[PDB]
């Protein structure tokens, strides 16, 4: 009686979903991942007369998200999909990673747009003499992607964050005790054409994203950062992993717990563009330390 | 340059506070622990014309908290301190635990009151017949209601509980991992309590290691008090998470707690025969009180 046949077709299985206790072959795993992503996005995102910008970085996540989104919008006529790669401009890596994303876009017919850090910002790599490097990079990338999505007049900005990436970030915000970082995430419903950040992979674990990348034979590139290595996220990932390894569905209950939390919690800027308040811009804080550069509003 | 002299007096040290990177001798550590507890309680708790009931269970925490509170209220003329021991009646050796707590109350002159679970309707002489849920949860929930009803009976202003920084960081993390917002809703709302006696935790910001070190220096005769009918492995797993986080990032337990304190201040704000209620449906928090036990007027 206790075998390993597929839950949907009773055929030999390739994946045992440790959370649910369900076995899935190649075909049934792809179908249930597509179903879960279709559920995550909803009918507001998956419909006609919709333009979706997507932040691609060459890794498994971006390419897996890019492939799934393309499969849906391929069978929708007036529903465009644009790919944005943001070249940080490092002497070490970054050059490799975007190459795998560009070659994917060519092979699958996705309109790509490579935008550089050394364009919107004057300095390509490091503001050496003081201030956090990995954070600075992520904050700017978000503002660049928002500005490119507005420029291309996109309805949504798709980001390849998986359930592990979200569970880690939630747990990090919990361990750090950040309520100010939790506050900025609060006002993210619908704002002045401020392109809505969608995460199609938000409920798919890293292992499933990786397994889906292997089965689709997607030529993804890891691209390790030569100027940033935060050991806290790798420590937090081990916490969430060991929690999942002892209690299946921990990562989901951690995330669902933050989703419920964010519901029950209660353009302003200078020169550039609105994000929260005028005061002294959080992005232009590092800009003030050097000198303000091109690309701004009226 | 790099020695080990005391941060407050420059004398050889007995404790290295791994989170602050500071060193304290016996006298300076006792003084900084007393200062932190004085800070946790405030002027409203540490003043004249108040009575403080305190849940004692015989362990280092309850005795350390009982000793500190007694030191303060000893010099305060019009302020009282009552100790309440709750024998759950769940057989085994709970008696040896209360024995250490009673013998402290005798040696230090604190008015003690031993109250039973069986005395407040039911039995619980191992009642679960064939902290998270079912046996361990039901015990903790009742204990709270018994302690509240003994404090009301003695007309106390506050109910002191021996929860330490480790105890508090773990519970917060458990509530985070479980994703409980309904259990988070119970905390707060009832901030303007009518009949409910205010639950104070003097040890709330003192880590378990400091509480234990303070117990050793004061030569307190505390009892181990182990449970023969409850062992929840999740809290022991969570404690290891909070410990390994502290061991790699000093002050993690405090930032986890301070993060929950800041969260609870910016968050969203029928029980027949007994009472409690306060924006809650059916038995409020009373696990059952129906069929298996009943017994009502
Ligand atoms: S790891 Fe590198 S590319 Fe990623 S946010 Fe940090 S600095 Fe930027
Ligand atoms: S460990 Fe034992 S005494 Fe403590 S709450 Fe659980 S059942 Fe009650
Ligand atoms: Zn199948
Ligand atoms: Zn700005
Ligand atoms: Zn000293
Ligand atoms: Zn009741």
């Amino acid at each position: 009686m206790i075998t390993m046949k597929c839950r949907k077709c009773g055929k030999p299985s390739i994946y045992h979903q440790k959370h649910s206790g369900n076995n899935y072959c190649k075909e049934c795993f792809i179908k249930e991942t597509k179903r879960k992503v279709r559920k995550t996005l909803g009918r507001d995102v998956l419909k006609n007369n919709i333009k979706v910008a997507m932040g691609l970085s060459g890794g498994k996540d971006s390419l897996v998200m890019a492939y799934l989104l393309n499969e849906y919008y391929k069978q929708i006529p007036n529903s465009n999909l644009i790919a944005i790669m943001v070249n940080e401009g490092i002497e070490g890596y970054r050059t490799d990673g975007i190459d795998a994303a560009v070659k994917f876009c060519e092979e699958y017919g996705i309109e790509y747009k490579i935008v550089h850090f050394k364009d919107y910002l004057g300095t390509n790599l490091d503001e050496i003499v003081t201030m956090n490097p990995c954070s600075f990079c992520g904050v700017i990338r978000r503002k660049i992607l928002n500005r490119v999505s507005i420029e291309e007049k996109c309805d949504f900005l798709a980001i390849g964050h998986n359930l592990d990436d979200v569970a880690q970030a939630v747990m990090m915000n919990y361990i750090e005790g950040d309520v100010k970082k939790l506050a900025f995430l609060g006002k993210s419903l619908k704002h002045p054409k401020f392109v809505k950040r969608i995460k199609p992979l938000e409920k798919i674990p890293e292992d499933e994203v990786l397994l889906l990348a292997e089965m689709l034979e997607l030529k993804y590139h890891k691209s390790p950062c030569p100027y940033s290595c935060l050991s806290f996220r790798s420590e937090v990932s081990d916490i969430t992993d060991n929690l999942e390894k002892n209690h299946p569905g921990s990562k989901y209950s951690i995330v669902r717990g933050y989703e419920r939390l964010l519901e029950h919690i209660e353009g302003e800027c200078k020169i550039c563009g609105g994000l929260s308040a005028t005061e002294v811009c959080k992005v232009c804080s590092y800009g003030k330390n050097l000198g303000i550069l091109e690309k701004s509003k009226f």
